[PDB]
């Protein structure tokens, strides 16, 4: 059942990474690995680390598609704290154009 959308409009958008911080100095990528893949399917990760060298509490993961994505993301995001940092985990859909746009130029 349920054939027929017949309703194209607001269509998600096309990006699967995602921008996570908020992030201790502890953890390394293989936690942050099997904790995320723990709900959804990951294609690539990425943990960022300041030119100091220092993790800066912060990586770049990927999944196979976007519901997933926002699985991982509510499971997590806003979902617990990670210590140190007063606010619960911070993970939202990392952006590619920031810098660049339609500014009138």
């Amino acid at each position: 059942g349920s054939s027929g959308s017949s309703g194209c409009l607001r269509q998600p958008p096309s990006h699967r990474k995602l921008f996570v911080g908020m992030l201790n100095k502890q953890q390394s990528e293989d936690d942050v690995r099997r904790l995320f893949e723990a709900f959804g399917n990951i294609e690539e990760c990425t943990i960022l680390r300041g030119p100091d060298g220092n993790s800066k509490g912060c990586a770049f993961v990927k999944y196979s598609s976007h519901a997933e994505a926002q699985a991982a993301i509510n499971a997590l995001h806003g979902s617990q704290t990670m210590p140190g940092a007063s606010s619960s985990l911070v993970v939202k859909f990392a952006d590619t154009d920031k810098e660049s746009g339609p500014s009138s130029g």
